[PDB]
């Protein structure tokens, strides 16, 4: 799965993108 996260991805995911959700930026983990 992908993850919207705050404040990072986590050891063994990559950061493909960006989300927008609750008024704040996410990073979009994969």
């Amino acid at each position: 799965a992908c993850y919207c996260r705050i404040p990072a991805c986590i050891a063994g995911e990559r950061r493909y993108g960006t989300c927008i959700y609750q008024g704040r930026l996410a990073a979009f983990c994969c």
